[PDB]
DNA sequence: CCGACACCGCATCAGC
DNA sequence: GCTGATGCGT
DNA sequence: GTCGG
């Protein structure tokens, strides 16, 4: 994990070109590859000493290599100054920020001149359910949140789940779950015994138990299978409230659910590994079930899965803690 | 050279 | 009113 | 913007 002092003002540009590139060019290719050129750079365990160091690097380029070479002799880079200035685009992507908000209705705004959130403030008439959540929770959704609070947070979401009914089995995945410090939101896996692929309010009663006892505070949307929501740890009487945090909570047939947990547990990297080795091994995995490839590459039938080890059984993989799970 | 770069639930729009 | 496309987010 | 069939 090399300190941002070795390459991190290369970084901080292929990061800030990126969300140019999204929010408002609407490349979602260029940003996903200038994240990508960020992502190996920030772990080359070297100081960059020059563009063509950089291209040997999977994922930086012959375009990249020439932004470093220029940034390495100047400081900065011509191209990402003039934007930053730019009053527009500057504005459009900063109105990315706030929930609801893509790429679209940034530019839209823009467009309209509204171009801050006071703006946004003053026109509430304008912005949708999701939007006006955005923007009352601005600052609070862009704060990270300390394992203990998630901790505090899964106490009452198991409680609640088992409260409901407990025959329920709930389990908060991400990053949290391979053990990280901090998490950017929580994200909860759902399963009940009398739900299945090919069987017939499950989430609705869950969800409906987490407002009653005011642990869920606002809905972004939410349908049979998935709520989109804020949510609030309860204060100490005296104490500083706590911040309001995005939950998810998915809904998942019980024959698909630790396909499910595996996934959305992750890492990114572990799975595309994971994934892979699978696919070598004759078995196609992916958020839903794992199958076998027969030699013609025809997939049959989703394979019974009962725990996140059987996956790993199927395609010989001695079963990995979550905490290492890293890659 | 030039297509891929993931799949999908929900809210909402666009077309009929 | 219904159906499909789009915007957004994970 | 980068990769690769
Ligand atoms: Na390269
Ligand atoms: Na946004
Ligand atoms: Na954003
Ligand atoms: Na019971």
């Amino acid at each position: 994990a090399p300190q941002e002092t070795l390459n991190g003002g290369i970084t901080d540009m292929l990061t800030e070109l990126a969300n140019f590139e999204k929010n408002v060019s609407q490349a979602i290719h260029k940003y996903n590859a200038y994240r990508k050129a960020a992502s190996v750079i920030a772990k080359y365990p070297h100081k960059i000493k020059s563009g063509a160091e950089a291209k040997k690097l999977p994922g930086v380029g012959t375009k990249i290599a020439e932004k470093i070479d220029e940034f390495l002799a100047t400081g900065k880079l011509r191209k990402l100054e003039k934007i930053r200035q730019d009053d527009t685009s500057s504005s459009i992507n900063f109105l990315t920020r706030v929930s609801g908000i893509g790429p679209s209705a940034a530019r839209k705004f823009v467009d309209e001149g509204i171009k801050t959130l006071e703006d946004l403030r003053k026109n509430e008439d304008k912005l949708n359910h999701h939007q006006r959540i955005g923007l009352k929770y601005f600052g609070d959704f862009e704060k990270r949140i300390p394992r203990e609070e998630m901790l505090q947070m899964q106490d009452i979401v198991l409680n609640e789940v088992k409260k409901v009914d407990s025959e329920y089995i709930a389990t908060v995945c991400g990053s949290f779950r391979r053990g990280a410090e901090s998490s950017g939101d929580m994200d909860v896996l759902l399963t009940h015994p009398s739900f299945t692929s090919e069987s017939t309010k499950l989430l609705h009663q869950v969800v409906e138990q987490l407002q009653k006892v005011h642990f869920i505070t606002d809905t972004l949307s939410k349908g049979e299978t998935k709520f989109m929501g804020v949510c609030q740890l309860p204060s100490k009487n005296d104490e500083k409230e706590y911040p309001h945090r995005r939950i998810d909570i998915r809904l998942i047939p019980k024959d698909q659910y630790y396909c499910g947990v595996l996934y959305f547990t992750g890492s990114d990297i572990f799975n595309k590994n994971m994934r892979a080795h699978a696919l070598e091994k004759g078995f196609t995995i992916n958020e839903y079930t794992i199958r076998p490839l027969g030699v013609t590459g025809v997939a049959g039938e989703p394979l019974p899965v009962d725990s996140e080890k059987d996956i790993f059984d199927y395609i010989q993989w001695k079963y990995r803690e979550p905490k290492d799970r890293s890659e």
